[PDB]
């Protein structure tokens, strides 16, 4: 179901020697995933932490660290160069002593590595707050060309059915400019899973039903998006009905690009987005793939604390894909 | 879900409850009204021109058995209704204004419900949801300690039965509103024989994220719990924590709700509307249309382009609210 969706991603990744950093080097979820990722030669994992400590941990887990490189921030050669690169990136917001201290942190150390090409993407989260990962991601690595913010999408899958849900994790109260962006970026992220983008901007009314600030926010969001990205198939201010079921599409709003065949649903607020994917998961019995960030210069992703060893493996597959 | 209605029809049938249907020339209502009277479930009152309705029912192969017809241009108590309206409008309406206002199906029918000539109204099949709720709030009003109405939905799939908090009326509810939506929704759940277990939803569980949005709800929980002690409801849950027990003891134990909520209060209209719909179209749950709550007398809004049976069930629900 969701599983063959990953085999499609692993297809694209495997054999390209993509390097992904895993800052939580002592976490068995990461060690197991890393150990196996290297074993099958899918990608080249880099782990951060004390080499002896990790080596011994891997052993009590009956693991081996085959094609796995280990970097210790208290040993790395290029630290001084990294320290210097960081201060330059922080534009004076960081002294040298600050930089040095900052980079002794797993997540920061690993983010700098991805920033300076020593790694292609980072994957942390199994033992940190979601902020502790996205923070450096935004201070060091930044958002792409015309992107101002990151968003968290979720791949929803149930059998043949595959959808993308727009920012159900990062941005709390997105505005018109934000939504339009969430929609454009989510549409591109869906390309990575070989989905043909058909965006629908959700709200509690369809193209006019109710007229309040909240509906106009999204309506405006559609203008912005359509203007900024003409070719992308997306119409806006739909209720889930109109966006998901065709009968309702021609009734509530015909003449619209979307004909009840939306496969990318942009939610109006984090409250809708979060409760949304969760209701779809627990009630609709859809498989839900955890937050996937988007719009950054280099791939960075947040695993769920208390996640799964296979969850670590797949995020890596997705993160590597974003890099390719 | 269908058996959920038989539970309501159980309570209603035989009590001679009178419900007004302002849209007298709508076949959805005529078919529903014709059938309700046919089974002697409730006593339907229809508004409009008698010859005109009588003739329309004829082209639908319907009879208007136990169905009373009121015409605003003929009703004998108009004068008294007009006067009662001006009094209720506390001077906001002149006499000429009231007279005109009451020639309107919805207003006329609302007045009947207000003066006891009917027990509840059911409109919406051919008017905006605003056009129904307007007079309901101008004439009839909210109960004792209620300030606003809320639109709940009954969600049903097989054995599963839940209530969804205001997915239709209030756009941007605040702490006081949410607490209310919760107490009222919980009561409305009693009507369907559901044992209330409210969960105030958000994007974080008892602390996860701290922003205005989470506090708004957290505050809502205080208000509600203080205002209504005995009601089992804990707050600021993510759908996980509220629906699946495994997630309850992890994200937040010691809480009254143990992943067994059956009344879900949404933080905003964007969340609630998108919510019940995703639950319906994706979760394959049966969703009964907006059911208003908290008013002095039952009033409900059908969806334009609804179903004849939809009208029939909304009447069952509205009659129940009157009992």
């Amino acid at each position: 179901g969701m599983a063959d969706l990953f085999s499609t991603v692993q297809e694209k990744v495997a054999g390209k020697d993509v390097k992904i950093v895993f800052p939580e080097g002592l976490d068995e979820r990461i060690l197991e995933a890393v150990s196996k990722l290297a074993g099958n030669k899918v990608l080249n994992p880099i782990v951060i932490g004390n080499e002896n400590e990790i080596q011994a941990k891997a052993k009590e887990l009956n693991l081996t660290l085959g094609g796995v490189k280990i970097y210790d921030p208290h040993t790395y050669e290029g630290m001084e160069d990294l320290v210097q690169a960081f201060v330059e990136r922080r534009k004076g917001k960081a002294t040298e002593e600050q930089a040095r201290k900052a980079l002794l942190d797993e997540n920061y150390f690993g983010t700098m590595l991805v920033y300076k090409g020593l790694a292609d993407g980072l994957v942390s989260g199994a033992a940190h707050s979601t902020a502790d990962t996205v923070r450096p991601a935004l201070q060091i690595i930044k958002t792409k060309e015309g992107v101002k913010k990151t968003s968290g999408v979720f791949i929803m899958a149930r059998g043949e059915e595959q959808y993308v849900f727009a920012d159900c994790a990062i941005n709390i109260a997105p505005d018109s400019q934000d939504l339009a962006e969430i929609a454009i970026e989510s549409a591109n992220t869906a390309k990575m899973f070989d989905i043909e983008p058909r965006v629908a901007m959700l709200s509690f009314s369809t193209k006019g039903s109710a007229k309040s600030d909240e509906t106009e926010k999204v309506a405006d969001a559609v203008k912005i998006a359509k203007e900024k990205a003409p070719e992308l198939t997306l119409d806006g201010e739909f209720q889930f009905d109109a966006a998901f079921v065709p009968s309702v599409a021609e009734k509530k709003a015909p003449d619209s690009e979307i004909k009840g065949d939306a496969n990318v649903f942009v939610f109006p607020s984090l409250e809708a987005g979060n409760i949304g994917y969760k209701i779809a998961q627990r009630l609709g019995n859809f498989e839900a793939v955890g937050p996937i960030l988007q719009g950054l210069n280099m791939p960075v992703n947040d695993l769920s604390r208390g996640c799964n060893a296979e969850d670590v493996y797949n995020l890596a597959l997705i993160t590597a894909a974003q890099a390719l």
